[PDB]
Order: C-alpha cells, then structure tokens, then sequence
C-alpha cells in the first residue's frame, strides 16, 4: 500500500502502457476510417500540444539562466566536459551499428550541412520560435528552430553573465519564468496517464531489422551508457535510472526528447537530486544534439536498404540535428540519406508503418543519455559548482 | 456648455454616428468600384489596426496580473461566480431566441468541438499570438488564438500567485506593461470619432428576420441584463450603462468586443469606478467566451433557414467560441452550423449583405454583458477583495 | 606597427575588400551554375543572418529606452530637430538628382501610400517582427515591419517616460536587453572580414547611368553632408567620418543600414564618443526613413527610363519607406515607380545585373547621413541633455 501512495503518478503511467495496449487490442479490428482513429487518439493529442506549448519558454529560460548563474570561463570548461560525453557516446553508437549489421545483417546532401549551419544562426528570433530553415525547390518551413534558439540562448545567457549588475534583472526575469513554466508542468504530469493510454492505443491501430534496432538500442542503454556512468561517477546507475522512470515512460509515449524535457527536468531536480544549474546546462542541449539513440536506428536503416561507410555515418548525424522538431522528421531524414548512397526510396514506404514504435525507443535511449550525461557532468562540476556557492 | 466640456469625447462619437450616416447617405449613389470604397473607409480602417495592435499585449498583461493579485483559492471562488453569470445569461438568450421564432417566425460538426479543445491548449504560444487552429482539407489559419492566450494567461498568472517572492517581478513587469498599453489607448480614443464616421459611411455603401434579431437583442440588453444587475447589486443599471457609453458606441462601430476591450477597460476603471483586479478578471474572458449577444443572433438565423432543437443550441455556442478573432468569422460560423441541420447555404448569400449592421448590435449586447457581468461580480467580490486590502 | 595593433579590425575589413575583389577576379570565369555561387558566398551569407537576428531586439530596445531616458516634452523638441535634418538632406538629394540629369543625361501608386500608412500602425506586433503589409492580388508578406516596430517603440517608450516609477522596471529591462544584444555584436565584428571577402566575391561573379549615380552619391556624401556638419557643429567632418570607418566599410558589403545599425551604434558610442541616449534616438529612425542615398539613386533611375517631375519625386520617397526590409526591395520599388509615369519595365531587367554594387553605395550614403545626423543633433541636444544630468 505504501508504494502505491508515493509512486502514484509513476504506477499510473505504467498502468497507462498496459491499458493502452489492452484498449488498442480491444479495438484492433478497424472497420472505421483513419479519420475516426484521429478522433479516438484525441485525449493523447491534447497532451502533446500542452507539452509543445511549454517547450519554447522552458528551453529559452533554462539556458539563459543556466549559463549566467555559472561563471563565463567555467561554463566553457563544463561545456567541453559535456561535449566530450556527447561525441564519445555518439562514436560508440555508430560503431555499435556497424557490428549490429556485421553479425545479424537482415534538397541535396550538401544542403543538409548548409541548412544546419543556417539554422544555428537564426535570421529572425521570432520566426525561430515556430519556423525552421530548409532549402526546397517558401524556404522557411514549419516547426520550431530549437537549434537556433538553443544556440542564441547559450550566447545570450553568457553575455548576461559578463554583465553582472545590469544583467542580473534579465536573469531574475528568466529564472522566475523557468519556475512559472515548471509550475505549469505539475498539472501536465497528471494528464499524461489519460493521454498516453489513448496515444499508444491510436498508434498501434494502423522485417527482422525491426528487432535488430531494439537489440542495439537496449545493449547501448543497458550496457554502454550505465557502464559510462559507473566508470566516472562510481555510483549505481539503476538507482539513477529509477529516479528518471517517470521521464523514460513519457518518452516511450511522446517520441520527442524536447517534449519530455519538462518531465525529465522534474525527474532530475526532484527525483535524482541534481543541481538546477547543471540540468539547465546539459538537458536542453541533449534534447537537440544527442545522437546516441537516433544514429543507432538511422544508420542500421541505412545498411538494410543496401541489400535490396565513413560518408554514411556523418550524413546520419546531420539528419536529426537538421530536424530538431520538424513535421514528419523521421520520414524526411531517411529520404535524404538514401540520395547520399543512391539506393531507392521504395523501402521507405515499409519503414513508416513500423517507425511509430521504433521512434519511441530511440527517444527513450536519447532521454536516458541526456539524464546520465547530466549525472556524469555533475561529478566533473563539483569543483566549479562549489566555487559559486 | 458645461456638458459639452466634460463629455467632449462622448458627444464626438455620438456626432460620428450622425455624420457617418449623413456622409454615407451623401455618397450613397455608387458609380465607383468597391475597390474605391476601401480607399474611402481607410481613416476608419487605420483605427482598427491601432486597436488590434493593442489587443494581444493588453489581454495577456490583464489576466496574468489580475489572477496573481487575487488569491489563488479566492480566484477559483470569484471564477465560479463569474461562470455562473456567463452560463445563465447564455441560457436566457438561447431560450429568448426560441420564443422570438414562436410568435414572430419570418470542416465538420464534431471538428468545431475538436478545434475548440485544440485552440484552448496552444501548441505554440508565439503561433498563438497570430494563428488559430482549424481543421481544413496548412491546418493553422490566420487570426489570433485569443482563447488559447486567455487560457494560458489564466494558468500562467495563477502560477505566479503561487510563487510569491520570485513571481513578484513578472507580475510587476506585466502590470507596468498593462499600464503602458493603456496609456497608448488614451490617444486611440481621440482617433475613434474620425475613424467611426468613415468606418460606418463605407459600410452602409455596399428580410423581416433583420428586425426580428434587433427585437430580441434590445429586449435582452434593456430588460434581461439590467434586471440581472438590479437583482443582485440592487443599484440602478442605467447609471452603470451611462459610464460605459463611450465603450458601447465604439462597439457599435468596431463589431469586435476584443477590439473595444481597451476602451471598455477605461470605461469601467475611470467612468463607473470598478476595481482593476476584477475588470482584468471578468472583461478579457467576456470578450472571448460571451454568447448573450451572438447566440441570440446566430440561433435566430438557424431557424429562418429551416423555412426555405437541443442539437442546434449547442452548435451555435461552439461557433463564436471557435472564432474569437478569425477572418470572415460570422460568414464561416453560419456555414458550418447549416451542415449540422442539413439546410442549404443559398440563404447565406443574402445574410452577408445585412450582417454588417447586425454584427455591430450583437457586439454591443456582448460588451454590455461583459461590463454588467463585471459589475455583478464586484458585489460578490467585496469579501475576497477587502481580504487583500 | 602601432597603427596595425589598434586598427586591427578596421584594416582587416579594408583587407577583406581587397582580397574579396582579388578572389572574385581569381574565380571570375564561371563554368559553375549560379547554385554553386550560393554555396561559395555562404561564409558571407551566415554573417547576414547573424546581423538580421540582432536587428529586431536592438531596434526595439534602443528606441524604448532612448525616448524614456529623454524627457517626454524635450524628446518632441529633439525630434523636430532631427526631422529638420531628414527633410532637408532629402530635399537637397532630390534637387541634386535633377541637376545630375540636366548636365549629364545618359499593386498601384495610391497603394504605395496606403500600405505605408497601414505599416506605420501594425495590426499585430508579433506579425510585425517578421511580416510587412503590401496589397497584392495573403496580404501580409515576408520581411520585418521595421517601420511599424520603430513607430510603436517610439510611442511605447514615451509612454514609459510619462509613467516614471512604474515604468522604470520596463526601461531597466530594455536597457539590459540593449546592452546584451550589443555584447553579442562584439563577436559579429570579427566574423565580418571573413564574411565580406566571400560576400563581395560571390556578388561580382554573376550603361553610363551606373557612373552617373556614383557621381551624385559621392558629391552628396563628400560635399553636401560634411558641409551640413561643419555649418552647425563647427567641427571637422573627416574626423567624425574616421570614427565610423568600421561602419561605412560594413555598409559597403551589407547593403542594409538596418543590418549595419549594430556596428554603426558601436562606431558612434565607442569610436566618435556620442551620447547613447541620442544614438538610440537618431540612428534607428535614420536606418528606416532616410532618403539621402536611396532617393538620389532611385530618382536618377526614374529619368534614364524616360529616354527609351513633382509627382516622380514624392513616389520615389514612399518607395524605400514602404520597403524597410522586404525581399527584392530594390527590384519591386523600381517596378511600381514606372507605373506612375507609364514607361516600360524592359529597362529594369538591365538594372538588376548592376544594382548589386549601387545598392551598397546608396546604403553607405544613408549610414553616413544617420551618423552625421546624430552628430548634428548632439550640438542641438547639449541644452536638453545637461538638464537630465
Ligand atoms: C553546437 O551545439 C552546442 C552548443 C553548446 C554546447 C555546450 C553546452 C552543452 N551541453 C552548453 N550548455 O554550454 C556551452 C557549450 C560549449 O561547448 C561551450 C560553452 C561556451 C563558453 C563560452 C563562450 C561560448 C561562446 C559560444 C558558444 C559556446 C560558448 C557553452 C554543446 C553543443
Ligand atoms: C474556459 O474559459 C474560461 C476560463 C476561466 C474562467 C474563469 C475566469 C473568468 N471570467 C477567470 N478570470 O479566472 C478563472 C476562471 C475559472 O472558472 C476558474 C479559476 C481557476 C482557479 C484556480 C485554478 C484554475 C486552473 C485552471 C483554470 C482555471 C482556474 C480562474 C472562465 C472561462
Ligand atoms: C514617421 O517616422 C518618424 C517618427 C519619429 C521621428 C522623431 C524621432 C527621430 N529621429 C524620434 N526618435 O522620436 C520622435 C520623433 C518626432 O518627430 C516626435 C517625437 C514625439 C514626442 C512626443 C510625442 C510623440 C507622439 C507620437 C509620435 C512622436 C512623438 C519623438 C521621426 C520620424
Ligand atoms: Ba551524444
Ligand atoms: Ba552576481
Ligand atoms: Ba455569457
Ligand atoms: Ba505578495
Ligand atoms: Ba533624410
Ligand atoms: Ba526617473
């Protein structure tokens, strides 16, 4: 009884996964048009817009204060410590993908590197809050420029840090804004179980590589990542993963690390006891530039098509970073990557009917990586963080 | 002479209605293209963009401070007291509409209830400041999401209230912003007479049901509403209506309660002597969810078409709430409501050439309802308001 | 050696003009498609979006504080003193253009005056941050409404000034914001040489009137304008022009006074020693309503076409003010001005292949005029500025 009292919200999302599959299998025969499916998955659709709402005011207020609270010279130190984690875990994942196809084996290319550089520096900061640049044959398309806003907020935040007295007001303005948006997420946590159960039920009611990706994704998230945690922190990872259980189950239903960022934040500040100044530093960047989960799913999909190496690995990386939160992101990223090799897009019509579940697993590995990444950073922060205290 | 000195701006808008009809009748024969009509009604067109400008920064700053100044638990009490007024006056109006067709008698349906729930929770708060969602066969169309911004500002404002110390800065930021935008409306008041005279003159230069609606709209605004004021407040209503005379004449020319909201605000705070904390609480919501005036005009138009009950009443309600400030709002709302019954849209081509005057009358009944509603709330506020003082 | 140490950034942009023409002439034979030209001028293209980014938060924060710091009654005095400079230098330029075609001689019209009045009062302030109104046969087109934002910020800033105590917080908020965005421009200064050298190199790799315009533009910028400086200030102008050398060379590569505004600001506050309160007052307005450079190039192009007076002068003025920062601004402004006279648009296909260099020269005369204009204002400010101190 005592476990049910405390982990009330946690077990409810566990129950939402069970009852979501149950209701999905209860209404599996579909005599109704996919239009009626959209009207059924509506209580879960509402949950998405509530989270999407809160992304932009959180992701902006988090980085602006996070880099201003931290010393401008020590932030560069901690930054390199965080980048080391990002580049390493990405290298291991792309290496893991090659081994995963060695034993088992079941818009232009240059523009995907030009539009990424173009998105990093936003031409208009308001247009950045809802539009992303992508060269098509206007040029600015729908979906938040989360990369350009993260980049700007990192330099704008650091500029306030180098201002001190005058800059203090703006930092006090964004910290009250970060707390205000985090006080709104307190209610979105309770709508999540009702949402997720109607969200996954509508997504089930609509190929050995499908199992191949899950094999790699679990071996990375349960061996590679926890072993990288135990190596530096010297602390038990399944104690750290236990705290972020509410965030990982939401990622299992959201399929967006950027939309689960508000939950992950409360799953690290409140549950695992991580300093706000370093969750605001690691997590927003990890929700936009992490490749651990996506590159391990994209690259394996880029070798399966060759049946029907250095160049393929770099193109799969700039795919997800070039699509932070764009419409039909997974669909377009796999289309552009096939032009780089030359293989036909006939195989893509098959992956769409199965990506709906695999995109949830890759986000779950990404969310785990951002959380564990923040945890690994904390141990290398202890010298710079005590300096401010 | 002494009356002309004080009520200078008031009598000038009275003179604008007279001179506007006079100039309209002076230039009634139209050998000029409707393109030339648009160039003539330009000094009135400019007035609209000046008001439209100020809607968003007022409607956001009003609710955020209004709900933060008030106690988070007492706001829920006052809210229920306000909702009681909204639901009651709407029920009387829809009942009045049935009696008005008993004696005299001269995009999908489900989507109008899905898009309303979708608009309440905005997917992006910046996209909310200029776009509204509406499923069409992109999906987000032009016109402010005033409902989603009102909803967000009510929960964001209440979150600041539950913050106290940290939240104080943001509330001080929006209250200085509410005063700044209200200091800009001081000048827009003087442009209104020159505007309205060229606005109504261009709108006259371009069916017993036309008189039927005015019969119901005046009997509601002069009997139903003032009697609801005298019943609770026990104060003379035509003394309260006298103060809001500058706001009612602007509504007679604007045809938007949301665009007359900046005038109505100064017509209650300065003219009728109503506490800012409860004008900021009632009026913005009344300008977005009031049905007293619109449902009494929409429902009567929904029975006139049947010649050439419970289901018709609920659909006419979600029409205006689903079109807070959308392009050709009255045109699209009557198109979707005819699909729910089945009657042809042939009759709609006739109502457009006469709605231009009837939309001004419905807004006038709405504006009166929001003002009287705020007045009725004040008497039920006296216990909760003295608590803060 | 000592000159190279101090003027490090200055001589690097001088070197960028040299090496930019050199690299442009090194890669002048073009066997590559204009698509490949766009991929080559990319390190200069990135510089533009970095500046464009910073326009809106600078142009808004500059005017709001600038007019609030200054007395609301004295700002009207200084304003008339600034307007006098704008109207005079524009009259001399349009007169100079008539003399320049006397000795050498080598969407509707009304809508360009209706859309300008429509843009001055923005219908939505968020839509103003990225869209400008222009009647076409939706109605709001891409490109910032810099005029509507300048107009609003001037009245919003003055409203804060007339608020005092309550208004102080918002002014402290925008001044910390002006300093934050100006601390970001410190880095964009160093990217400028690498940018400009790849920006002009890509623009060279793609008619006596071409030389005629440069004759007028230099005689105005080296005689008319410096003589207007020496007449009032009684100080050497080529000492004042020397300080703004980093800003004039950026205008020679940017072709936008609005995008060089962040550099010009640091080129007057730091280099020439001009009071922030009057640079924030003159420069943003000068970057949006100046005609000295553009009207002297547009009007000369409006007489050259007549080969293949009062009405032509007023239409060329409302062209640039109607296109503050719109896509293909110089292309559309010359198209609409030919309809006013009646001459064919066949000559316009020839000016496009040469405007790329002439648009850089007109912006340079505009930037010089805004800087010298601010300098001339300072001497007429000394009484009103010492009053605040
Ligand atoms: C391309 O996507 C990115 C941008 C940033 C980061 C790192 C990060 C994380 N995680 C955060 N929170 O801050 C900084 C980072 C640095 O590497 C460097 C650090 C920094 C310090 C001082 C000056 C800087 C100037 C520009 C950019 C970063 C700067 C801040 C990683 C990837
Ligand atoms: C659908 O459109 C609406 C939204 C709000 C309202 C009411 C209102 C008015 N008028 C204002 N100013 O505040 C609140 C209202 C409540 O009913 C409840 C009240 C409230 C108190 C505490 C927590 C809340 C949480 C969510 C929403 C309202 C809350 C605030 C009416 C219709
Ligand atoms: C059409 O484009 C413009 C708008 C403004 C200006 C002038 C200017 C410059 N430069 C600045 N910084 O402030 C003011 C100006 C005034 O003429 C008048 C002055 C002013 C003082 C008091 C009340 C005002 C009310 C409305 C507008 C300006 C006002 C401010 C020039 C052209
Ligand atoms: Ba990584
Ligand atoms: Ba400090
Ligand atoms: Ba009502
Ligand atoms: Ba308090
Ligand atoms: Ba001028
Ligand atoms: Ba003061």
């Amino acid at each position: 009884k005592s476990f049910l009292r405390r982990n009330a919200l946690l077990l409810l999302t566990v129950l939402a996964v069970i009852l979501g599959v149950v209701l999905g299998f209860l209404l599996r025969p579909y005599p109704l048009s996919p239009r009626e499916v959209k009207y059924f998955a509506f209580p879960g659709e509402l949950l998405m817009r509530m989270l999407k709402m809160l992304i932009l005011p959180l992701i902006v207020s988090s980085l602006i204060t996070g880099l201003a609270s931290l010393d401008a010279k020590a932030s560069g130190r901690l930054g390199m410590r965080a980048v080391v984690y990002y580049m390493s875990t990405t290298i291991i994942a792309v290496v893991l993908g090659i081994i995963l196809v060695l034993i088992i084996h079941p818009k232009e290319v240059l523009d995907c590197f030009l539009d990424l550089a173009r998105n990093i520096f936003p031409s208009n900061l308001v247009s950045a809050a809802f539009r992303s640049y992508s060269t098509t044959y206007g040029q600015e398309v729908e979906g938040m420029n989360i990369l350009g806003l993260v980049v700007f907020s990192i330099v704008f935040g650091i500029a306030l840090g180098k201002m001190g007295e005058q800059g203090q007001l703006l930092v006090d303005f964004f910290n009250s804004l970060n707390e205000a948006t985090m006080k709104l997420v307190a209610i979105i946590m309770w709508y999540a179980p009702l949402g997720i159960l109607f969200l996954i039920a509508g997504k089930i009611v609509e190929g050995m590589y499908m199992v191949t990706v899950i094999v790699g994704l679990v071996i990375h998230g349960l061996i590679v990542l926890p072993l990288i945690y135990f190596l530096i922190t010297r602390k038990n990872p399944f104690v750290f993963i236990a705290g972020i259980l509410q965030a990982l189950i939401t990622a299992l239903g959201t399929s967006s690390s950027s939309a689960t960022l508000p939950i992950t934040f409360k799953c690290l500040e409140e549950n695992n006891g991580v300093d706000k100044r370093i969750t605001r530093f690691v997590l927003p960047v990890g929700a936009t530039i992490n490749m651990d989960g996506t590159a391990l799913y994209e690259a394996v999909a880029a070798i399966f098509i060759a049946q029907v190496i250095i160049t393929i690995s770099i193109t799969a990386t700039a795919a997800s970073i070039g699509a932070a939160g764009i419409p039909q992101a997974g669909l377009v990223t796999m289309v552009i990557v096939l032009t780089a090799v030359g293989l036909p897009t006939d195989d893509i019509t098959l992956i769409i009917a199965v990506d709906w579940l695999l995109d949830r697993f890759r986000t779950m590995v990404n969310v785990l990586g951002d959380a564990l990444g923040a945890g690994i950073v904390e141990h290398l922060s202890r010298k710079e963080l005590e300096k401010q205290d």
